[PDB]
């Protein structure tokens, strides 16, 4: 079970992560952080908040060095892009799931894609099907739920 800081400059506030929280109320400074962005964006879904930090990269240098690092994790993994609605998820140290913020869709982070078919859970038509006939998504997953 890994951990995670809290944003608030200079800030002591830290959490572990779970499957089912992606947001982490500080009990230091109380200010909200999202376990997805990794920043706190109180007056935005995550959509407006990576969306106006890619319109603070003309010029801002420290968005423009973050939006370039994304850029990275993404084509790299240990980052990803939601299959539904598209906005940049990042991983949250033992969790091989993930519900998006944004739209509820169900990720599997071990293969880096939806966990279900479209109409969601149940549906194994679409996505990684971890478990049908006791296969594992992948041989390193423990529980993409
Ligand atoms: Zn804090
Ligand atoms: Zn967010
Ligand atoms: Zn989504
Ligand atoms: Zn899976
Ligand atoms: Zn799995």
């Amino acid at each position: 079970g890994p951990s995670y800081h809290c944003k608030t400059p200079d800030c002591k506030g830290w959490c572990f992560f779970e499957d089912d929280v992606n947001e982490f109320t500080c009990p230091v400074c109380f200010h909200v952080n999202c376990l997805l962005c990794k920043a706190i964006h109180e007056q935005m879904n995550c959509k407006e908040y990576q969306e106006d930090l890619a319109l603070r990269a003309q010029n801002d240098v420290a968005a423009r060095q973050t939006t370039e690092m994304l850029k990275v994790m993404l084509q790299q993994g240990e980052a990803m892009r939601c299959p539904q609605c598209q906005i940049v998820v990042q991983k949250k140290d033992g969790c091989d799931w993930i519900r998006c913020t944004v739209c509820h869709t169900e990720i599997c982070w071990v293969t880096k894609g939806p966990r279900w078919g479209p109409g969601g859970p149940g549906d194994t038509s679409g996505g990684c099907r971890c478990r049908v006939n006791g296969i594992p998504c992948h041989p390193s997953c423990q529980n993409c739920h």
